[PDB]
């Protein structure tokens, strides 16, 4: 079969909005066992993403808030997509994880590295 | 044909002593645009694992040093494994990437979620 964004992603999502502080960013990554953050407006619309190597930068280089270290043009899926779209798509722009978002920016849910990883261990 | 961790792993192998600062370890995750770092003793034998999270955990949780923060029963891989063992691995222990090693335990290589990701994407 085709396997699609839907069948494997994370829901629901776990996001912030931009004015939490670096190390409240952190606490959410170590509270919820993850390393990707969508940030998100007062209206649950996408505007940037942060992961852990984003927080490992504001260590390395003396940065001092989300807004000056999330990535602000974000790489997205949405939900009918193929999986393997987004594996060469991830690939492309060297990246580890996507928000999948719904056709006005919210986000619904995440698909990481580690879950297309788990999906080629699983067909084997 | 059945892909092995010698057809696909990153080398040569970016490692650190366990000696170096949180603030140096995140440098070189910077520098080399990665998120996993091996620990290494003076023989070059891994001792644990840096990456990108464990960086954000020192700061969500005050953290002071390498030692204090590096996973030390390291979940590895060897360069003749099937990738699809190493992914079902990943996926068992809930973690991202896996330092390749020899049968001494010094470090040749990793494998990570990422590079699983792309085979599982220009496979199709
Ligand atoms: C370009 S990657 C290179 C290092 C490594 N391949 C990784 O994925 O972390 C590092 C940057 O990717 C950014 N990033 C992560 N997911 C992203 C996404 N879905 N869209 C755009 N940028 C993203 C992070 O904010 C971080 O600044
Ligand atoms: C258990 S994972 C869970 C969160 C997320 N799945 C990830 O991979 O980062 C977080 C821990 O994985 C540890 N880790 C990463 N690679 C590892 C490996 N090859 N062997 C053992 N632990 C590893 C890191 O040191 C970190 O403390
Ligand atoms: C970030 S890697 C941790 C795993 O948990 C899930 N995950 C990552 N980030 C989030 C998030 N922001 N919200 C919910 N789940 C996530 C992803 O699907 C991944 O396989
Ligand atoms: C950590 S994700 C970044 C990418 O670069 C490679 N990489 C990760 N960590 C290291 C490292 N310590 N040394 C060399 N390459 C690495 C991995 O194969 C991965 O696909």
């Amino acid at each position: 079969p085709i396997t699609l964004v839907k069948d494997i992603l994370s829901k629901p999502p776990i996001t912030a909005h931009s004015n939490i502080s670096i190390m409240e960013a952190a606490k959410i990554l170590i509270k919820h066992n993850i390393n990707h953050l969508p940030i998100v407006d007062e209206h649950g619309k996408l505007v940037g993403i942060i992961t852990s190597w984003d927080i490992a930068k504001a260590l390395a280089q003396n940065k001092k808030t989300i807004e000056e270290i999330m990535t602000r043009n974000v790489i997205t899926a949405h939900e009918d997509e193929p999986v393997d779209h987004v594996a060469i798509k991830m690939s492309k722009y060297n990246i580890s994880g996507v928000p999948v978002v719904d056709d006005y920016r919210r986000v619904v849910g995440i698909v990481t590295s580690e879950d297309i990883s788990r999906l080629f261990g699983g067909k084997k």
